[PDB]
């Protein structure tokens, strides 16, 4: 009968590059999923979709051999159910619920899949008062992206897991403290849906890819992670914010929704840019307590949804 409440994710900096071994700078933000889970005695495991309204039941003997993508919107907590049985060698001899509710908007890259996800590793092993290092849970995470999609970056799950600010590079990742980690935790940040993405992530990075210049703005890309890495005050962070947009503009998978967003994001605020792959999404901000409530209400004026966001530690 635990509660889990799964942080979310956002780029930083990054966001295609990392593909080609350039570096990711990925945190964890306070958008949070929300899974309960408690016995039932009923004989069977029942998944619970509160926001979408959705239920599921399944014998506890169908668990270790059902197909993830056969369950729609159940997928990713469902195999994160198999997945923790059989990583803990367990056989469910009881039944249970699960209530799945998070706040975190869905395919925008924020992490909203892996927020579940993690959420139902640490509380199906919880519920069975076995516990896992992050390490382990990481994995996990992972796995369930690559079992259900064919492939995956540690970028969500890791980021997830680990909490705080990483730095992604390859398929490794490097824990962020220091005067960096100190600083973000003194900034407000503002996660901006402006619109729907109706391309697939996939069929962004083709974009990408199909670019001359590319490479010649990633480089860029990470020197602004050098310097970002290195900043005192967010007015100078913002900026660096700012310039990274302009450059992800120059992959041209950004629109001109996201654009109005940045510049109300560099005028009302301390800079803004949008976050994950292009065509669509969120654009986040650094929030100027200053001009706070300015930003808002010209930000208000727009057929966009709003979330107040922090950074988010262990």
């Amino acid at each position: 009968s635990l509660i889990i409440e799964t942080p979310s994710k956002v780029i930083l900096f990054g966001e295609h590059a990392v593909v080609y071994g350039y570096r990711a700078i990925s945190m964890a933000i306070d958008l949070t999923s929300t899974i309960e889970i408690k016995e039932t005695q009923e004989d069977e495991i029942i998944l619970n979709l509160n926001d979408l309204n959705k239920s599921l039941g399944l014998n506890l003997n169908e668990i270790k051999n059902i197909n993830p993508n056969n369950f729609g919107d159940f997928k990713y907590c469902l195999c994160a159910i198999k997945n923790t049985l059989d990583y803990l060698n367990i056989e469910p001899k009881t039944g249970f619920k699960i209530n799945i509710s998070s706040k975190i908007p869905i395919s925008c890259g924020l992490g909203s899949s892996a927020s579940i996800t993690i959420g139902t590793i640490k509380a199906v092993s919880g519920f069975y008062n076995k516990e896992l290092k992050d390490d382990e849970i990481a994995k996990l995470g992972y796995m369930v992206e690559k079992e259900i999609q064919g492939k995956a970056s540690i970028t969500d799950t890791s980021t997830i897991t680990y909490k705080g600010i990483l730095e992604i590079k390859n398929n490794k990742f490097r824990k962020i403290k220091g005067e960096f980690e100190e600083f973000l935790k003194n900034c407000k940040f503002l996660i901006v849906y402006a619109e729907k993405r109706k391309k697939k992530t996939a069929e962004l990075v083709n974009e990408v890819a199909k670019i001359e210049n590319k490479d010649e703005i990633f480089k860029e890309i990470d020197k602004v992670i050098d310097e970002a890495l290195k900043i005192k005050n967010k007015e100078d962070f913002g900026k660096l914010m700012t310039k990274n947009h302009e450059l992800l503009k120059k992959l041209n998978i950004s629109t001109p929704k996201l654009d109005r967003i940045v510049d109300i994001g560099n005028r009302f605020g301390f800079g803004a840019k949008l976050t994950g792959a292009g065509g669509g999404g969120c654009v986040i901000i650094l929030v100027n307590e200053e001009k706070e409530k300015e930003l808002l209400k010209e930000l208000n004026k727009e057929d966009v949804r709003i979330f107040n966001c922090r950074m988010m530690n262990e």
